[PDB]
């Protein structure tokens, strides 16, 4: 299940940062950025593969990915953000 819903004004600043290039559909600064997302814990609405995608969303000093991505929904303005490693989501809402 969800998390409820969060501007992306109350997101870290690189939430942005990765929208923008989810926008462009990059480049981007990790491998693992555009990969499928198989929601294989169920934690997201059930769907067939490749319907979501992951993508990084850095963390300032970070050696590795850390703990923050955007999951993308194939639906208009869906993207989910977690910022514990998958454990929870919270739909992005991009006009706040």
């Amino acid at each position: 299940d969800t998390s409820g819903t969060v501007c992306l004004s109350a997101l870290p600043p690189e939430a942005t940062d990765t929208l923008n290039l989810i926008a462009s559909d990059g480049p981007f600064p990790y491998s693992q950025d555009g990969v499928v997302f198989q929601n294989r814990e169920s934690v997201l609405p059930t769907q067939s593969y490749g319907y979501y995608h992951e993508y990084t969303v850095i963390t300032p000093g970070a050696r590795t990915r850390g703990t923050r991505r955007i999951i993308t929904g194939e639906a208009t303005q869906e993207d989910y953000y977690t910022g514990d490693h998958y454990a929870t989501f919270s739909l992005i809402d991009q006009t706040c």
